[PDB]
Parts: structure tokens; C-alpha cells; sequence
């Protein structure tokens, strides 16, 4: 049930939207976009800086202006425009699965299954709460009535990462525009193309000109801008923990602009000795190496019980030596390349690091191909807690095992890090599962499985793993703004 | 029904409190705390600094340690440890309404009647809250059982000023504990002993050690250092808009902790033609002048409609010629002093302004009285949206009252601000209440009444008077932390 | 913008609908259905009995089973059917409309602009609801770990009237699909067509057989064994109040059912002498005569203040006047014809008694034409609270116009009633508003509007106009049915 | 730490309260109750009827009127009258449970340590709730702001029965006097006395007269005037499915009142062979045997995994031959007699049933003492769904233990039943756990626990065991009348 590929896609986006028309940069500069499999230029890009940022901001805030298109909007029709966005996504599902494949390296086959089975869903579920997000109507002391507005809270900058461009903006615009925001997109200068298009389905679904600007650019100028910038009223962001301290550093020196982050983890995958075997190491396998194992919360250290882990290593070694690594266009490949150079380099030196400091490489550790940023599946095992690759988040398909006894232990050293994104605990005892999810310091805790992501249920970073959720309800309250009206009454009566 | 005052309340306690003991600085260096009415010192108070700080956080993690009592106390035991706090201070009101006019200044019969009242519903109130913040079980896609849990954010920074200090100690505490937090409070130089002697009732009332910190200090040294600990999970500030800016770098610059703050405002409060007039002079009057004018949602920008300006600053101007300054113990006062020599000197140095730059003064517009820091109530007409007195926070009573002619016109001017924490609309009519309240950029809005605060209503700032809300169910989303736990099942059903 | 009409649309469907398949009846009895515009049979209908209706719930009962498709099928996948649904009522969206008017007699104007509309927004609304009416989890005392799973009520009973065929079964499906029951429907004698089109729309739309089943037939054999029958989990009926008793009286005697009834109402439309006239008079006319006075919430009791009385009066009864009554298909018929003779001749008694007793009948008073079931729009002044047209439910085209002095008289006058489904307050005043909105005895008060639905509002009666409420989310509640999970934890932490 | 009590405790109130008096019956006919461990007359009690009902209703209603001290009372000092009644509850506990073991027949221990605790409890948690009910503001299609207003319900009837009589009154008073309505309160005739002195607090707590009346008497009497009432818009009530029947039948062949039921049931409690053998003995035990077995959710059905089960038979009889049958005020004493001869004859009659059908009588099946009304502890092996005593609830010491062989097997023989109030499961394993807790149709499901009551999480019975539900946040739904109000204004903005 997979359509077949068109390996070549056409690109017809590649400039700076705004108010639903195409522009060039002011400074009309470019950047190249490149195809990590081949190393080869797809095409240059419109490079957004601060004044096409303006541009974008202005545009944003007369769209958002009182008795606007936008702001007059019933909001079950915001509603209707975002399914009617998904419907033209799902149209194109095969075209940008392609297109995502080709700029951000991932296998085809996981694109379209999954990346733009997740957008489709994340948008038809925002949607719905488009016209569900109630306020309250309060029982305060005295002659009064008092209730709630939720009003949206404004001009939303809205920056976002390479590992899933399609849908990180997704779960980027669906709680915006369903919560009837405004914003402004600033997409990875590495994965422009998908985000672009789906502007152009923007226009096309109807949509009022200015509700979504994207301006592709790099991250110190476009990105910054947006950070910084008088006029927007809310910042999101997902990207590396450095960057988000930068970005709350500009929100409290600009305009104390509301703050939300999504950024790195270094998350534990608990593998007690009750386990089932089987299950644990093909899921194990999955926690760390999906996405080329460019993924925020991929099971990193893989914590597993004294009495199975002989047995656990020698499982997941194979599993990794039969990985298949290669063209993601082929139907049998499971690992594309890295998304570019810079991060290709980052993982090999955390391996040399890994070798360096006594890790025991089991396999792989070196470079998977002569064409394109693909690097081996590759295990350490004997993994101790001081180790650079136990304590850094490296962002590639590198795979800790650690050893532990005690249920006391683990827990210990599971909490023992900056962050908290995700953990997981593979058990079959009830006792167990319920006192492992109490005490992990973990915005997700996933039981006999990994990587489980639902529109519906929230995530977000314990620590320094980020601030706010995206996903379910508690995605739609960093994209409003409530406001209490009081109003005195003749006689208050319940 | 107000019982007489100790006009000189005993002061019991003036150091650090830390794991519900007392303690001096570890520098052993005190700072004077002024009765403002005299100008005469009270008593010395322990300065805190940074190794203070470092204590008091030490106690507080070891506090919310798992397996700890306060961990493991029910949220419906917290609850009444909250109930039988608010008893405590119920049993003490006399003596804290006293205490605290001997250290900040406000009437004694304000103290008792409003801030006292107001502290025992907010923590009556959060106690209810304790055992009902439910988190979610989630109809997630798949053979998945998913649910939330909401747990406490952990180490709260919590940083209060002097214009209410029992009031806005009660606001942080209330919230904090109700969901399980620790507190770090640093509590203002200027007003630091009611909140010091309700540390002693925290202890009495039974919460563990170290559930509740208190560190008395400056803010460049006690106040950033809780905003910049590395292990401070989340800071609430209450002050001006430049230091709340100061915080929020001071979080993203640490360990990206959670920020919420509430800031200052230059509130509108629009008359319109067809108002109560008798009501609305009054309302007005109480609106700017109430607590020395040192309230950051004082209705400092009083617009009133041009057919009805005169009459409105006839009366205006003999309700400000009447008002009482004097001895804050003597009942028939209604204003107090001013709260120190800084605030007393900026509040001339506007009056000073405001008639240099062609406001036309109407009445007082000098000192009150040849001690304490007593400011006669000053009234200045045909203000210009230009001007300082109508841009600047003042904090003090001096009344700015400006004419508008249209609807539009005065939703335009009242929003043209960096400010946006409160606001008032007076009107008969029901289309022009729900226009009005509709259109201004606050948090919140008053109809018909000013400074109507309930502990069931959330209050909080729009644009740079801050971000988050105090009170009200929304009062415990910044205190709480959220995790999906998604649990793999053997097949999910309806 | 309406498309023209096919005037004389081919029935489809007219048989019992059971497992996504047609059926006569056991019997083979057919009932004949009349176009009420000119007293001829369209076509001959099954006519469903206790022996059909426990076929229906059998099938209703299988496919509710644990692990059945629609059981095991995802909340968010339901949306999507719902969706699905309300496109395929699109699609046929000019043929529903002519049905509709062929059957039940509305303008077909009305019913594609506004009933098929609002089938539209109410399916559509629903869909949205499917995934994310979360169930909690609960911070109880001790070590436990307690949770609610909001599961679906089961086999769900749900009675219509004729009066809106095809809203009324939308208000009926979309939250009880959204929630996944499955449903056994009795659609009403008088206009079962457009009911058994959309079974038709519902197998193509994808839903799983059983999940939906329509009973045809007469309220005393079919209405009453689905209410009488004991594996029938929840029933829904809206009608009479009457009926509604033995309704409730069913579910008591049999299997103690959950029952929820929308019924009858008398409801007050209240003029205050400051109210809008030009406005106040529309909207009163609008209140009363919509859909040929068929409507529950009809506003029958129009309370104008004497200072106002003579000059409403005369413009309502000018309005009543130029009500153009004729043949729905024509585009300047404002008034079909009533649903059947009986409504016909009640209504004639209705107005039969009101000259009797004393009111003075101001325009129309008798049949509007020889062939169908056309009567004049009819006016009563100097309506008394005693006379029979005051105090019962005329349900046809048939005015009462009261008048009152006071705002005290009139909450009094309007809430001296059995009936309490609607109200309405027409002023410019806000706290007469408010005074008014809070006195009213009615689910709904409508304020300066009349007849304002929205599928995010709820709707429901006051003392005998029924009991729950259908639309928003509080329609979702009646078809929920809530679980406590409650588990034995090592150790509980906050 | 128990206080000793007294064994002969005085009685202060035996009349009808009304309007926080005492009254006589109008017919000044009185009633004897029974001490059921004695079987002598305690004291005379008013026998309240029809026409005291009456009074007591016009009471209640004349305190629900616009204007009256109960209705304009702000909601958060409904929460402290809450408050102030549960202290002079705890304030007065030892006589209260003292006096509750003398009239109800149950332990003094259990009455002092867990009833009364509980009661605490219930008052204080729905204290909490009295201001936190919040209504919507909705985004409402259109110029119009709509929003709900949480209105009390109102006249509430409120029949309670015997076997818990402080607590069941605590359970529906909170909820109700939580949300402002006023409430007719019907006793059970074998156990008035302990809910009479509590209406004597209810008056020193200050509750305004009318809110809270208590009637006295029988069931086909003040009960049915109750149930019958024209001006009752609201019952709950507690005790049998056959009255139960006749109580929703009386409602809708009255005025349609609102109706909730708490009813019987046949709970299933599940001992899977993975269970903890000693736990599951304790608890089952506890299931069954808990209040003289006169509990609606005891464990009355005990299947029992087959390889587990002769072991966990033979443990079972050990303990039912060792618990403790005496006088309930000796500390030694762990089953107290059953309530009254009613169903002292009752309970006799199913065993003999039970010995007729083919159970196997493992110990005790007859009367123990030769006073009161004390029954030995009873238990049934070898027990068959077919089974009368298997089917019917008996509410006495009488268990039943089954055999089943798979998870399969024992969800459908669990689901075999008209009742569905509550289900246990038993077992150390996490996906058994999760597949019973999911497939159990039961209103609560307890997993490795038996009557784990909290406040905080609801309780009710699916299909026959009642409908609604009271605890948590669910019990404020039923004493809810939900308003829209919905206004016409200039211009809608989000
Ligand atoms: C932000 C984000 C989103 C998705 Br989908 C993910 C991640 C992180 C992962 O770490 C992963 O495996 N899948
Ligand atoms: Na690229
Ligand atoms: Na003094
Ligand atoms: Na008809
Ligand atoms: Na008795």
C-alpha cells in the first residue's frame, strides 16, 4: 500500500511568501538547498533576513488586525479551511513525500506512511478544536459576571527544524491557525522545499492573505530577526538546546514576546529482565535508529537489566549489521544519509570520542557509502554513565548500551541529565511499569513501546529538553491569550 | 466592623527561614526596613544573597526528593495544610493588618478589610484546588492506552514586590502548593515582615521543611540569584517591565526554567457619555487613587467622553480635594504614605513633569505632610496622549483625564501602548460594553466597576505587562508539568 | 443562492434499514406519507414493529460488541466517517432539500439554505469531537493510581420529530457516532424520507453495518418498543411533552435506560420599551412563524411594554399580513403548509378558542387555501396570561402579543409556566440584559436575536421542556458512559 | 487511637426538620427504631408523610428564590459553610459514630475510623468545588457572544438508604449544597437518627433556613411524595433496582424531574493465578464480608483461576470461620448483625436457596446468635452462573467462589449480569491488567484493591446498578441546570 516514487520531483517553490504572493529576497541572494544521498544542488533558495522578516511581521499584523477576514472568521471555518488544507495535502501525498525524501534524506517509504500520515492527522485533528477551545464563565464574590476570552495571542514566530520538516510545521500551524493566529515561519535553511510548497497549498485552500508567511533563511539572521523582532507577540521553537537559550535571551531583551521550546533529549530506553525479548530489541532498534536516528527524543541509552544483557547486545548487533543503508528511494532501504556535512562530521567525531574513551564498538563506526552523508549503523556497548556519547546528544545512528541491576539504580541514573524529553520502559509486571512512569523525569513515558505519537496526547521537554507542549489540547494554550471580563451586575444569583 | 489596632505591632521575625527554622546570612549583614508614615526605622532585617539562596534551594529540592513526606502527602492533605494556614492568618488578622500598615503604609482599615480578606480567599481558594487539577486518558490512534499526569514543576523561584506583600504572597504560595511545588520566595526590602512572620504559621500549620523557603534581599543579589540557579525549575516575578526583561534573559542565560511575570501597566479607563456619573466619578476616583496609587493596574488614563468632560472633572477634582491623607491607623484615612524616599521623590519628579510639558494641574501636586512620605492627591486635565504623565508609570496618586469624542477613536488611543494589563469601560449601553471589552488589548477588562479582583478569576498582562496568569484555574498551569504515559495494550476498544 | 429545485425528486429509499441493508417488515405492512402541500400519498413507507426494532437491536448489539470493527476502530477515524458523511450530504445537498420540502412542507429556500446547512455544521462539529473528549486522571488518596475511561453508553435509542427531519437526526448521530454508540433511530410518520436517504449516504460514507439502523413506523408500535426494550442502553426523543412522560415512564418500567427528551415549550419574547423596533418587530415575526410555527422554541408569548404596544402591534400584524403563504416550491413562498390534517384542525381549534375567549384577533384567523394544509398567518392582541393560547403549545402560525408595564412583572408573567425550553429579551440596556438573561427560567435566553442555533451552543428545556442538553459538548455527556479504573501503586507521588 | 465510646449514647433530635426547626408529623404519628444488635426499640421517631413533605418542599423552594440569602451568597462561601460543617462533624465524631453503630448495627471501630473519615472527606472535597464549576464562553457562527451559565438544578429529593447512613447523606449533600441547590432529604426508617443531628450542625454551621430538610419516615410514603412532587425538579436516589424502577417511573408520571440511581449490584472480583495469594485472600474476603456484606459493590462473585483455586477456597473458608461475630461496640468485633429482621429473613432465605440449587456449603449458613440479628459468615464453593445465588444480590456474610479457566471465559461470565456496578482483577501482570480493566462492563474497576473509595473519582453502575454518577467532578453534573445565553453583538473578533 505504498504508491511508487517519482525519484526526480519538480520544484515549484522556492522564494519568500508573503500575503499569499512569491517574493525574491530583498537582497536578492540565494542559497543553495542540497540533496544529502548525492551531495548535489536541488536549487537555490530566496535568503530571507531581518528586512524580509519585517515584511512578513507587517503583512502579519494586518491580517490580524480587528474586523479583519481573518479575525472575523467563524471559527468552525477556521476549522473547515484546515481540513481543507489536509485535503489538498493528501492530493499531493506521493509529490511531497518524494520532494521530503530528496532534500531531507529519509526513505520514501517512511515519508509516506508515516511523516505525511502524521501531518494529515495532526491538521484534521486541530481542526477540530478550532471551534472547541472554550473560556470560562466564573462564580467570583459580589455583584458581578465575570467570564474568559480566549483570544489568540498574535503575530506567532514559528521556527522549525530539519529532521521532520512537513511535519514539524504542521504541529506549528495546526494549534495557531486553529486558535485564529497569525504567523510567521522561519523553515531550516537544509529542508526548505516541502514548507514552501505547502504555501502554496495555503493560497490554494483559501486561506486570507498575511495568516501565514514563511521566510526561508539562516538561522543567526531570519531566525534571530524573528527572536527579536518589536512586533511578534509569541516565539516557538524547536531546534538544538544551545539555540533555545539564545532565543529566550532575545524574547526577554526584545519585546518579553511568550516562549515555548522544543529541543534536544538524551533519553533513556529501560529494558527490565521480565521484557519480552523479541520485542525489546526490534523496538530498541527502532528507538535509536529511526530517522537516521535524527531525532530529539530517540532512545539513546538504552539501559538494560544484568541478567539479559549478553543476550540483548548480541540481538541488537544483529539487527544493526543487517540494516539496510541506502538510496531512500529504494523500497528495501531502512536508513538514508545524514540531512548535510556539518551533522555527517558531528556524528563521526562523537564515534571517535566513543572510541576514544573505551565504548567497546561492536559495529559499524564508520562511513556507509562514498557518495552521500551516510554513516553505518553503529553500537557501543558497556556504555558508562561519565562517557561523552552517554551525556551528548549526537543525533545520528549510534547506539549505547548500558548495564544496570536495581530498579532504584536506573532510576537514579536515568534522572541523572539536563534533559527529560522522552523515556520508555519495556516490562511485563504492573508494579514495575506504573513505578518506573511515576518517577522518569520524562515529558513522555512509552511502555513496551517507542516512538508512539498521537495528535491527541502531548509532548514537550522535562528540564532543559524545552518548556510548553505541542500536541493535544495543551498544544492550543501558548497560542492563546485569555482575557477575564468583569462586569458588574444589578444582583448576583447562582 | 473593624477592631481597633496595635498602632505598634511587635516584630517576631526578621531573619532567613529555611527548612522551617531561622536563620541569619551567612554574611551576618542586616538592611533597615522603614515605617514610612515616620520615616523611622522598624527594625534590621537579614540581607540574603546568593549562598542564601544556594541554601534555600538545597532545602527545597530535598523537599520535592521522591519518596519524600511532601511528595507523598495526598493532594487532599495539601489542601487542608492550605485551609489551615488561611485559619492561622484568620486567628492573626488583627495583628498582620497592623504589621502590615507599619511596613508598607496603606490605611489599617484597608489592610484588614481588603488585603487580609483577599489573602485568606486566595489560599481558601487553592486549597480546593489541590486533589482536582485532573490530567487526561486520551483516545489516541492504535492499541494504546494514553494519559497525562500532572505533576509539580518542581523548585519554584518566586520573587514579590511591596505594594500588596501579603496579598501577592498569598497569589504565589496558594498555586505553588496546591499542585505539590517547593517555594524559594524572596520577598521586597521595603515590606518584608508580614511575609517573614507567615513563614512561622507555615511551620505551625504542619508543611514539612524546606516546602516553603524565604530569603529576604536586594534584587540585584537575593533576586538574581533565584532567577539565574541552576537548579531553579521555574521563576515567577511580580515587579516593573525593565527587571521582568532582566529575569527572563536571567532564565534563558541558567537552565531554561519556566518564566512567568507580572508586570506594570498605564490602564485606560473609559467614561462614555451615557455613564452613571455619580458611579463612574466615584469608580474613577478609586481607580488611580486606591493603595497610595501604587497598583499596576491603576486606572492612570482616565478618557472621558467630550459631552460630559467638565461635569466629570468638576466633580473629578472636589472627590481628589476631599480624600483623607493622614496616619494610616486613624480610621478616617483613605490615603497613606507613599512606600519609601525613591518612590516618594520619582512621584514629585512626574508631578514636576506633567505641568512642565502643559498638563493643566487642577489640584494638590505637592507634599502632604512635613514627615513620612505623604503626597497630596493630584489631578491633572486636558492630559495629551503625547505626554509623559500618559505614557509612564507613575505609581502614585496623581489622575491623568483626557477627552475622546468617538468609539473608534478611543479603542485606538487606549490600546496604543507597550502596556496592556487592565482596563474599564463605563456604559448603560450593552452594544457599546461587549464593543469595547471586545477591542482592548488587556487582561483584564472592568464593566461598570475597577480593581474587581476575585481568586476565581484569572488576571495577568497583555503585550509587556507580563505573561501567565495568577488566580483561577489558570493559576495552576504554570506550577504544573506535564507527561503523557502512552502504554502499548493488547487491543484497544472503545 | 439557491439552485433550482427538482420539484417531484424520485424516492429512493422506503423500507427498514437494518445491518447497511434494506428490509420490509416482517409483517409487510407499509404506512403511506403525504405531501403536505396538497394532501396526496408520495409513496408507501415500511411500516417497523416490535419484531423490526428488536432486529434493529440485535444488529445494534453485534456490532457494539468488544472487538468489532466500530469498537476497535480509532476516535479519530470516526471523525473522519462524520466527515465523510456530511460531504456525501453535500454532494446530494440540492436533492435532500427538495425531499425534505416534498415531505414535510417547509420552503425549499429554507431548507437548503438553512436546514442542510445546519445538518452540515452539526456533523462537522461532531467529527471534530471524536478524539478529544478526554476522560481524567484523578489525584485520590493513598497509594493508587485512579483514572476514567469515558466509554460509549451502548445501544442507543433515538426518537425524532417531524418538524425538522433531517437537523434532528444530525443533532442525534453526530454526538452519538462521534462517541462511538451505535443506534437504533424511530423517524417520524409524517417525513421518514430524507432519514432513510442519508442510511443510504451512512453505508457509503464507510460506517460498519449495525452501527446504524432506522425504524420507520407509528410512535405507539415502533416508538414505544425501542423505548419499552430491555437491551436498549440510552434513549434520545424529542416531541411532545406528553409523550415525553411515557417516555420516561418506559425506561423506568423496563431496563432503567438512560433518558434524555427535548420537548414542548411556550416561550416568552420579551420587548422592553428601549429594544430596537424595526429590529424587535423581525425578529419577533421570525420568532413565532418560522417553519410554519413548528418549532419548540417558538417565540408564542411576544411581551411588549405599553409604551410600545400599539406601534408593535400594528407592525407585526403588517407584517403577518404581507406573509406570502403558498405552494414551497414557489421562491415567494415565505409560509408552507402544516405536516398533516391533525396539526391542520388543532391548530383551527387553537384559533377557534382564542376569539372565544376574549382576544382580539387581529388578522388572518382561517385556512389560506382549498387544497393542502395552508393557514393564514394569524395575530391575537391583548393576550391575557389565562386564556388557552397563552398557556398552550399552538404550533402553527399563530400569534400572541401581551403587554406589561414592568421589568418585575414580566420575568414573573414569563416564568409563570410548565415550560421553560426558550426565552428572548429585547433591549439596548445592559444591565436590563443581564437583570433578565440571570431571572429567565429557560435553556436558552436569546438576546436582541431570536432562533439563534450554533452546534457549539447547547440547547435543552427547563421543567417540562425536557431534561439534558443537545449541541456542544455537553451533547456529548448523556452519550458517555464513565469508568473508574482504580490501581494498587508501590508508591504514590505527586 | 480510638476514643472509647459510650454504648448507651443519648438522643438529641427525633423529629422532621424544616427550616432549621423541629417539627412534629402534622398527624404527630411517630415510629420506633431498632438497635439490630439487641433487637429493642432505641427511641420513637417523627413519621414524617405526604403533607410534611409537602411543607418541606415549600420550605425548600421559598430558600431557592431570586433574591433569597442562599441564592445571592457568593459560591465560595458555600465552600466555607461546607468547610464549617465538616469540623463540627469531626468535632463531634465520636458520639455520631457511636450513635451510628448503635442504630445501623456496624462496628464502633469501623463507624469512628472509616465511615466518619470518609464523610469528612466527601464534605470537605465538594467544599472545594462550591466556586470551580466553571460555565463556556463559546465561538459561536456569527455576530453573537454565547456563553453557559451552571445554574443550580434546584428543589433536590434526596432519598438515602441504610447501610452507610452518615456517608451516603455526605455523598449527596456535598454535591448538591456545592452548587447551590436546596434539598428535601427522605432517611431511611431503620437508621434516621445520625443523619437528624447532623441537620442540627447543618443549622449551627449556618446554612440558611430551608436549604437542607430532612424527613423521616417510610418509603411508599414520604419517599413517593418525594418522587411524585410537582415542584422536586431533581431525585437521587440510593437503594434497590426495583425501587429504583419506581422511582423513575413516579418522575416521569409527575413532572419530568431529573433522575439519578445508585443502585445493587453482582460484582465480579477476579483472582488470576499470578495474583498474590495471600493479598487476594485478604482482600477478597474484605470484598465480600465488608458492613455485614450489605455493601452494593461487594465482591459477591469471586471467580477464581482453576489452578489457584483450591488453595484459595481453602484459605477463604479460614478466614470467613475467623472473623469475629459479637456485640459492635467490643473492639474485638469485626461483623457486626445485619440491619434489621427484614433482612435478617431475607438473607436466610438465599442461603437456603443457594444449599437447594447445588452450592456446596463450605462453613457457617446459619444464625449466630440468639439476639439481634447476627448471621454466620457464609461461604459458597463450587458456585455456577446459573445460579440464583450467583445472579441475585443477597447484601449479607454469604460468598460465592466460581471457577474459570481463561481471561476469555471470565470476561464474558463477568458481563453476565443485568448489574454492572463495580469489578475487580487480581494479578501481577500489566497486559492482564489493562485487556479486564478495558473489557469489564462495571462503573469501577479495582485492580489488585476491592472498595477503594476517594472523593475524588466517581462511582455508579452501568446497566442496572444505577445511572449518573457521585464523587469527583462527575457528581456536580447531575445538580446542574446548564443555561446559554447567547446576545446579538456590533461585530465578532476571535
Ligand atoms: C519532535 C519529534 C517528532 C517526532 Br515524529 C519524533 C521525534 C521528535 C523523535 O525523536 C522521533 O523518534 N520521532
Ligand atoms: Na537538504
Ligand atoms: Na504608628
Ligand atoms: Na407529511
Ligand atoms: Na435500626
Amino acid at each position: 500500500a505504498v504508491p511508487a516514487p517519482n525519484q526526480q520531483p519538480e520544484v515549484f517553490c522556492n522564494q519568500i511568501f508573503i500575503n499569499n504572493e512569491w517574493h525574491d529576497a530583498v537582497s536578492r541572494k540565494t542559497f543553495p538547498t542540497v540533496n544529502p544521498s548525492t551531495g548535489e544542488v536541488i536549487c537555490q533558495v530566496a535568503e530571507g533576513d531581518k528586512e524580509d522578516v519585517d515584511k512578513a511581521v507587517k503583512a502579519a499584523r494586518a491580517a490580524f488586525q480587528l474586523g479583519s477576514p481573518w479575525r472575523r472568521m467563524d471559527a468552525s471555518h477556521r476549522g473547515r479551511l484546515l481540513n481543507r488544507l489536509a485535503d489538498l495535502i493528501e492530493r499531493d501525498r506521493t509529490y511531497l513525500a518524494a520532494l521530503e525524501t530528496l532534500d531531507n534524506g529519509k526513505p520514501y517509504v517512511i515519508s509516506y506512511l508515516v511523516d505525511l500520515d502524521m501531518v494529515l492527522k495532526c491538521l484534521r485533528y486541530y481542526a477540530g478544536w478550532a471551534d472547541k477551545y472554550h473560556g470560562k464563565t466564573i462564580p467570583i464574590d459580589g455583584d458581578f459576571f465575570s467570564y474568559t476570552r480566549h483570544e489568540p495571542v498574535g503575530v506567532c514566530g514559528q521556527i522549525i527544524p530539519w529532521n521532520f520538516p512537513l511535519l514539524m510545521q504542521a504541529w506549528k500551524l495546526g494549534p495557531a491557525l486553529a486558535t485564529g493566529n497569525v504567523v510567521v515561519m522561519k523553515v531550516a535553511e537544509q529542508t526548505p522545499l516541502t514548507a514552501l510548497y505547502v504555501a502554496n497549498l495555503i493560497k490554494e485552500a483559501g486561506f486570507p492573505p498575511g495568516v501565514v508567511n514563511i521566510v526561508p533563511g539562516f538561522g543567526p539572521t531570519a531566525g534571530a530577526a524573528i527572536a527579536s523582532h518589536e512586533d511578534v507577540d509569541k516565539v516557538a521553537f524547536t531546534g538544538s538546546t544551545e539555540i533555545g537559550r539564545v532565543i529566550q535571551v532575545a524574547a526577554g531583551s526584545s519585546n518579553l514576546k511568550r516562549v515555548t521550546l522544543e529541543l534536544g533529549g538524551k533519553s533513556p530506553n529501560i529494558i527490565m529482565s521480565d521484557a519480552d525479548m523479541d520485542w525489546a530489541v526490534e523496538q530498541a532498534h527502532f528507538a535509536l535508529f529511526f530517522n537516521q536516528g535524527q531525532c530529539c527524543c530517540a532512545g539513546s541509552r538504552t539501559f538494560v537489566q544484568e541478567d539479559i544483557y549478553d543476550e540483548f547486545v548480541e540481538r541488537s548487533v544483529a539487527r544493526a549489521k543487517s540494516r539496510v543503508v541506502g538510496n531512500p528511494f529504494d523500497s528495501k532501504t531502512e536508513q538514508g544519509p545524514q540531512v548535510d556535512e556539518t551533522q555527517f562530521k558531528k556524528i563521526l567525531g562523537y564515534i571517535n570520542t566513543g572510541k576514544q574513551e573505551g565504548a567497546k564498538l561492536l559495529c559499524g563506526g564508520g562511513i556507509a557509502a562514498d557518495r552521500g552523508y551516510f554513516i553505518q549503523p553503529t553500537v557501543f556497548g558497556d556504555v558508562q554513565d561519565g562517557m561523552t556519547i552517554a551525556k551528548e546528544e549526537i543525533f545520528g545512528p549510534v547506539m549505547q548500551i548500558l548495564k544496570f541491576k536495581t530498579i532504584e539504580e536506573v532510576v537514579g541514573r536515568a534522572n541523572n541529565s539536563t534533559y527529560g524529553l522522552a523515556a520508555a520502559v519495556f516490562t511485563k509486571d504492573l508494579d514495575k511499569a506504573n513505578y518506573l512512569s511515576q518517577a522518569l523525569q520524562a515529558g513522555t513515558v512509552w511502555v513496551n513501546c517507542y516512538d508512539v505519537f498521537g495528535a491527541q496526547s502531548p509532548f514537550g521537554g522535562y528540564k532543559m529538553s524545552g518548556s510548553g507542549r505541542e500536541l493535544g489540547e495543551y498544544g492550543l494554550q501558548a497560542y492563546t491569550e485569555v482575557k477575564t471580563v468583569t462586569v458588574k451586575v444589578p444582583q448576583k444569583n447562582s
